[PDB]
């Protein structure tokens, strides 16, 4: 599914991401735009052989099982295919674990490079929330 900006903001608000560990909703919407262009089916292969999955590009080295990342962990206890669903529940529940891991949203390279320190409230402007 390719979400609209406000559609995704509403879905993330309903799943408890607004101010989760102090990160306002616009941070999560901005991260999704630049990681995946709001497409749940996005995949990208890394040099190390791991793959990033779904709207928040969650990596198979640590967070999900894809059956082809040798010596990896599955800390979210999910098949990586679950992260590509039109239902963002699995992605949101795993993202809450990642952002609690000590580096906050710096875990998402596109957030650090494109969202951090910008006016992220712009990402939820005009939305009915
Ligand atoms: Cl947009
Ligand atoms: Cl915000
Ligand atoms: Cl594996
Ligand atoms: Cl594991
Ligand atoms: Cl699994
Ligand atoms: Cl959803
Ligand atoms: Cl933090
Ligand atoms: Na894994």
């Amino acid at each position: 599914k390719v979400f609209g900006r406000c559609e995704l903001a509403a879905a993330m608000k309903r799943h408890g991401l607004d101010n989760y560990r102090g990160y306002s909703l616009g941070n999560w919407v901005c991260a999704a735009k630049f990681e995946s262009n709001f497409n749940t089916q996005a995949t990208n292969r890394n040099t190390d052989g791991s793959t990033d999955y779904g709207i928040l590009q969650i990596n198979s080295r640590w967070w999900c099982n894809d059956g082809r990342t040798p010596g990896s962990r599955n800390l979210c206890n999910i098949p990586c295919s679950a992260l590509l669903s039109s239902d963002i529940t699995a992605s949101v529940n795993c993202a809450k674990k990642i952002v609690s891991d000590g580096n906050g949203m710096n875990a998402w390279v596109a957030w650090r490079n494109r969202c951090k320190g910008t006016d992220v409230q712009a990402w939820i402007r005009g939305c009915r929330l």
